[PDB]
């Protein structure tokens, strides 16, 4: 299967992944391409002894552990000069949880189809213009009822969202409602235990950036994945979306901290492995404002990008609960450890069209 550990003909470890996550096939490659060449007859026979599979229609190869990489044919996109993600300024400091209109637009909405009626039961954030990333747990077992996302949205209520201009007013453009194509869910997900609690939304055309729809950036870099637990405090940012629908009609953030994996491990009776991350909890207001699947986000160094941008270091997993009750510490996906997946994931199911 897809990242399976596997033994190289030539006696290394390593894992089954596609030709473009793994450097020094795709040198070999890209080096007699450049030649207007082939590969060698012994290379191509390597090759042939390295092939572990084909997954999604992606022919796989078992590339050396340290040779991995994540997917070029993805990482083109995120490090293109000219991808704009995480964008923001973005607003001057209030007490409260405000958040000023479209300055978080990557925050997306997830709507089911269920007791004849509609409902948002779920968040996530858009990674790209055809790919959301979310928690496995709002997409699997309910891929019959996960029907659309909306972008853009600042007040669930009103089609018009607007704030002061002058003597006049200034509205976000209108919010984008789109179908998905699939339902990408992490190959590992334990719906019993709740782990490798991750997974992607493939819309069904593309969504182009606009001043309130834009991508968040993600941990691509080493330097990245390693940040994720050296931030001590995040952006918790949502609309409160539960089983029971959204607890807030408006966009709200709070900053909540990163908690050491012992109080979630005592909290929930569980191991805490690395792919998690523990957070907040102990508050009436703070930890819940997050959506069922929504990012966990903070400014960062973003390739070699000037301003610091935003990146989604975390998944809402389990333990965001509804505001006005004691929160126990949640736990959150901690993405870091997925990027590979991701840029396998969406590179085998194609940018653009499938
Ligand atoms: C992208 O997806 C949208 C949204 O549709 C949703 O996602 C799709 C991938 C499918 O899973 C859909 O079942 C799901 O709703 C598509 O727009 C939607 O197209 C459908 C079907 O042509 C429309 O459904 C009809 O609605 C009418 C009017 O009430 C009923 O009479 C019909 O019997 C049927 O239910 C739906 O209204 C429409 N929704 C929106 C928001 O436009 C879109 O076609 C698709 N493709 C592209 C290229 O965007
Ligand atoms: C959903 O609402 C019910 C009924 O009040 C409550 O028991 C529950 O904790 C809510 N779920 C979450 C995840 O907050
Ligand atoms: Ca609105």
């Amino acid at each position: 299967d897809y990242a399976d550990d596997c033994t190289t003909p030539d006696g290394d470890q390593g894992q089954c992944m596609p030709f473009s996550s793994c450097r020094t096939i795709e040198e070999r490659l890209t080096e007699a391409q450049k030649a207007g060449q082939k590969v060698p007859a012994d290379y191509a026979s390597y090759l042939q002894k390295a092939l572990c599979g084909e997954f999604n229609g992606v022919r796989h190869f078992c590339c050396p552990s340290a040779n991995i990489q994540h997917n070029s044919k993805v990482m083109s996109l995120f490090k293109d000069e000219n991808f704009d993600c995480g964008n923001f300024l973005s607003q001057r400091v209030s007490n409260g949880y405000e958040v000023k209109l479209s300055s978080r637009p990557w925050m997306a909405l997830l709507r089911y189809q269920q007791f004849g009626e509609s409902r948002f039961l779920c968040g996530g954030a858009m990674i790209s213009e055809r790919y959301i990333l979310t928690a496995a747990h709002c997409v699997h077992g309910l891929q019959n009822d996960l029907y659309e996302i909306r972008l853009g949205e600042h007040r669930i209520s009103t089609e018009e969202d607007c704030r002061q201009q002058g003597r006049k007013k200034k509205c976000a453009p209108p919010v984008v409602n789109v179908g998905i194509e699939k339902h990408l869910i992490h190959e590992k997900y334990d719906a019993r235990h709740i782990m490798h609690d991750i997974a992607l939304l493939k819309l069904n055309r593309s969504v182009p950036f606009q001043k309130h729809i834009k991508p968040i950036c993600l941990p691509i870099t080493d330097e990245l994945k390693e940040k994720a637990e050296q931030i001590s405090t995040y952006f918790v940012t949502g609309w409160g979306t539960t089983e029971n629908g959204s607890s807030s009609d408006v966009l709200l953030q709070a900053n909540v901290p990163l908690q050491p994996r012992s109080a979630c491990s005592q909290a929930y009776r569980r191991a805490v492995p690395l792919s998690q991350l523990c957070v907040g909890g102990g508050d009436l207001q703070d930890s819940c404002k997050g959506d069922s699947g929504g990012p966990l986000q903070a400014p960062a160094q973003y390739l070699g990008e000037y301003a610091p941008k935003m990146v989604e270091f975390g998944i809402v997993s389990q333990g965001v609960v509804t505001c006005g009750q004691i929160s126990l510490p949640g736990l959150y996906t901690n993405v870091g450890e997925y990027v590979q997946w991701i840029t396998d994931t969406m590179a085998s199911n194609g940018l653009l069209e499938s």
